[PDB]
DNA sequence: GAATCTATGTAAATTTACATAGATTC
């Protein structure tokens, strides 16, 4: 696992550092579309858990 | 406070694209 995960991270990082502007823009656009649909399709339970995590993070940022 | 976007990790189909956590933007 560690040997696989380390090598996976190396491959990913290597791809990322060599991305063209266009490749990065595409990847980010796809991620923002993915997040937006996840947000659109959230259940009431998922929404509540998310808002609680976000308030926890905000409080944490506030304290440091 | 909450919407929105993104850096990071890695499950699943070497490379894609998913998924989470958390950072930014409003």
């Amino acid at each position: 696992r560690a040997t696989r995960l380390k090598r996976m991270s190396e491959y990913a990082a290597k791809r990322l550092s060599s991305e063209t502007r266009e490749q990065r823009a595409i990847r980010l656009a796809r991620m923002s579309a993915y997040a937006a649909r996840r947000l659109a399709n959230e259940t009431p339970a998922q929404r509540q858990a998310r808002l609680l995590r976000m308030s926890a993070y905000a409080a944490k940022r506030q304290a440091s």
